[PDB]
């Protein structure tokens, strides 16, 4: 029999962990995204069939844009690859561009799910390794990223705070529990190349619990099929309630809980816009960055700045005030995006309730 190893974590990070890498959380994801998960067991999903499921999908796509199948038919294909659980009735057809990005994007979030169930995989290593580390410690682990819980005393805890308080909803206020900062190893090259490139800004990502791990372990990406209204690239928020919406909030006896990334972001020159583009793959030339400008922005006059790794990094501190200059835009709140995945380094994780 093997030793189990005492846990190194502090109680908040063993939540956390015990949180992103739940079985159960994962499964109500599913359930959620009304997938058959008897049908598709965690331990089933695979590669292979995610796959199979884009691939579905571009067929789906390719008819959406000659004599081939209908619709209808190539749906039906598309659910036999992903099972679905629509109260066992005929699942719906994928039949308008809305539709299409939607199930794109569950497949994105269930390709997050496989990603953290194949990161769990036991190694040739440890079955050979005559003492085990506490299940926590191992996943702490295996995200190859560092975490580290900041006190109400960290110099930029109040910064952060303020941040959350002032852009966040103003009656559905997110409660503030914890504060990592984040140490993704393997991220600081390529977002220190851009160096000379300024315009840093601490900015907003949201999503749901059953993505985390895989942001943990491989940081923000530009995953091939992604998309929306401002194209295929990283998006971000300015204003809380905006990266908000994108957090479900996981029921826990009897409060929520949800996590919401700070990124750091190496903007550069920013090319405004005022109407939605889901064909943008890159900012236009001489460009480093897209912002899609809302009719609201947290006041500039209130912005603060912290220093990262020696580089002055703006942070908003003030409430929404309008923008006369956006106020016809077809965004209420701004989208800041970047198309290289170099441009963005996570740096803190937050725990709201
Ligand atoms: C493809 C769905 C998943 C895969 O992780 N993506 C997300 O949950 C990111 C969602 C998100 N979208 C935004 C769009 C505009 C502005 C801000 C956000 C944001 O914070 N998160």
């Amino acid at each position: 029999m093997k030793r189990v190893q005492p846990c190194s974590l502090d109680p908040a990070t063993q939540k956390l962990i015990t949180n992103i890498f739940s079985k159960e959380m994962f499964k109500n994801t599913m359930a959620l995204m009304d997938l058959d998960v008897k049908k598709m067991p965690l331990g089933k999903l695979s590669k292979q069939q995610i796959a199979r499921g884009f691939e579905a999908l571009e067929a789906l796509e390719e008819a959406l844009k000659d004599g081939g199948q209908s619709l209808e038919e190539l749906s039906s294909h598309f659910y036999t690859v992903i099972p679905h659980n629509f109260g066992h009735s005929q699942p719906p057809p994928i039949n308008s561009p809305e539709l299409l990005q939607a199930k794109k994007d569950m497949l994105l979030v269930l390709a997050d799910i496989e990603l953290a169930q194949a990161l769990q995989a036991v190694s040739e290593q440890e079955k050979t390794v005559e003492e085990v580390p506490h299940p926590l410690d191992r996943d702490y682990q295996l995200l190859k990223c560092q975490l580290q819980l900041l006190d109400s005393g960290a110099p930029e805890y109040k910064v952060i705070q303020t941040y959350l308080e002032q852009t966040g909803s103003n009656h559905r206020c997110p409660t503030l529990q914890h504060i990592w900062k984040v140490n993704q190893e393997g991220e600081e090259d390529r977002f220190q190349a851009h160096s000379k490139l300024g315009n840093r800004k601490l900015l907003w990502h949201g999503t749901n619990m059953a993505v985390v791990a895989a942001i943990l372990t491989s940081g923000l990406r530009i995953m091939p099929h992604s998309g929306g209204r401002v194209g295929k690239g990283i998006y971000f928020a300015s204003e809380n309630s905006k990266s908000a919406g994108y957090v479900i909030g996981m029921k826990c006896g009897a409060h929520h809980v949800g996590y919401m990334f700070l990124g750091e972001v190496a903007l550069g020159r920013e090319h405004h816009i005022n109407t939605d583009n889901p064909s943008l793959k890159s900012p236009p030339p001489g460009f480093d960055s897209v912002i899609a400008r809302g009719h609201t922005e947290p006041d500039p006059t209130q912005d603060t700045e912290l220093e990262l790794d020696g580089q002055q990094v703006v942070v908003p501190q003030g409430q929404p005030v309008p923008c006369p200059e956006f106020s016809s835009s077809t965004f209420s709140q701004s989208e800041y995006l970047i198309y290289q995945e170099s441009q963005c380094r996570l740096r803190y994780l937050l725990e709201v309730h």
